[PDB]
């Protein structure tokens, strides 16, 4: 199997490249690409771990070498920070980058991890449209970071086995939209104040992050070791594993919203089944209804930054 | 047990954060410190994933917190190209911050295992010891200088040439960690020889892999990530070793019994102590011999580099 990673040479990239180097299967592939000069270096420099996994790095405009041959391609290119200006520039790569998965690579499965990702993956979506290979099944919002903070602060919380700690989120990517269903965590309870105290505090992670970092950028390697457990979980499936299951934002009935965070059993041909939600609580009921439009807007924004 | 990482801000220290954080053992304890303001923040990005590692972060110019409790410190802190900076200037700044990072280790940790990561090692860890020594507190079985890049880069080119699964190939590689003084024992390797000509070249290749790694970053930067790796298997085995597990070995450049130099890395059998035993550098082949011999007077004075810069 052959994993590309476009926005390679960031701090995302490069934590999820390193991570992916050690941790795929042996006979994998891995590819690197990103603007940066510096990418065929990172490669290289990975290339000196002793892994069964081949690495090549690639820079330029064209990504193309990178792509040929990817059974899953994760998109973590972009910055973090005019607010509008920014968001112009994130969404212009996110463009970019699927017309060339489009291009090469068009039955690949796609991550995408560029923020915001409520918008980015329906940019991604019409791109894919346009190009006439769109596969509803094959593409994905990277939600997983959501996941690991939940497990983290309710294994913290509740003094658990962090590991053992396996809490769904629904939804979408950014602030309200971020639905824990800590009603569904097997062998554990909680008060409303601590449902709305974690809610509130899993909904603020990426602020907490950046504010510890004075400066210094948002999530980087929390967020590589997210998306490596989310892609080797795509790689596992496609390799016939059964019982793959992740949360992630892709488009399915649309009873919510077109593009909804919801577990997946995942497969040969990427999603298996979107599988059901479940029951939720009032609380949760309350936080999803109240959330609709916001995430309704972020998909608005991406539709129409490619079809005008 | 609790580990530090001293230079967490930098490529190699996140890097070895990022997989201390997911591969110490349940229940120990990482502290990041870094003189850049980032450095709480890059553990509270950490601190979100889900394993049972607890993780702070520093700043400042007082390690003492992130110290405090230390059972093993790790020191990837420096700097390996800088604007307007040649190999002279660099090295200044390197050495400056080891011999402060070590300075502060000796106040509040001096019974810590002790991994000099910053280049170049063959010098940095002898400031190390004349530091600690000053301070009064050296123990010889207690600091290392990481070479472990040096074996995973030799596991890997070997694995590669001879068709080898590269996660079942252990080169020992003796010496020092620059240049000529990189030594790997090819002669040792099972199953497999080589011929003379692949000797030259595989241990040419070695001794220059850094090089490699500058030029096709288009000389924007250096080994971070494969470091970072490599200084994580080493503290790994070193946190193994210091819980109890035996049949640890690993080389790594210490001071020892001076046959060859006062520092020199080979085989260590690593116990509850630090260092439990220096093991024999074994049989060696016509041009291993000679190389050995070879790097002997580039080795010393890298050594005695280190002992002038910190006694002027």
């Amino acid at each position: 199997m052959k994993v590309a990673v476009l926005g390679a040479a960031g701090g995302i990239g490069q934590a999820l490249a390193l991570l992916l180097k050690t941790q795929l299967p042996s006979g994998s592939e891995l590819s690197l690409y990103d603007i940066a000069p510096v990418t065929p270096g990172v490669a290289v420099d990975l290339s000196h771990i002793p892994t069964a996994v081949k690495i090549k790095g690639f820079s330029g405009e064209d990504a193309t070498p990178a792509l040929e041959g990817a059974d899953v391609v994760l998109i973590s290119a972009g910055v973090a920070r005019d607010r509008s200006d920014l968001f112009n520039v994130n969404a212009g790569i996110v463009k970019n980058l699927v017309q060339q998965v489009a291009k090469t690579c068009p039955k690949a499965c796609i991550g995408i991890i560029t923020n915001p990702v409520n918008t980015t993956v329906a940019i991604a979506a019409e791109v894919l449209k346009k190009a006439g290979v769109y596969d509803k099944n094959k593409l994905f919002g990277v939600t997983t970071l959501d996941i690991i903070r939940s497990n983290t602060f309710v294994a913290e919380l509740k003094g658990k086995q962090p590991g053992e700690v396996e809490v769904p989120v629904i939804g979408g990517h950014s602030g309200v939209t971020i639905l824990p269903l800590l009603s569904q965590v097997p062998g554990v309870s909680f008060t409303e104040q601590e449902v709305a105290d974690l809610t509130k505090r899993i909904q603020n992670a990426g602020t907490e992050v950046v504010e510890a970092k004075a400066g210094g950028g948002s999530a980087t390697l929390s967020m590589g070791q997210a998306a490596a457990r989310f892609g080797l979980s795509l790689v596992r499936a496609l390799q016939g594993e059964q019982g793959v299951v992740e949360c992630a934002y892709v488009e399915g009935d649309g009873q919510y919203a077109r593009f909804f965070s919801q577990p997946l059993l995942l497969g040969k041909n990427g999603v298996e089944e979107r599988k059901s939600i479940g029951t939720l609580s009032a609380f949760e009921q309350n936080a999803l209804e109240g959330m609709l439009d916001t995430l309704k807007k972020d998909i608005a924004l991406g539709e129409e930054f490619v079809n005008k």
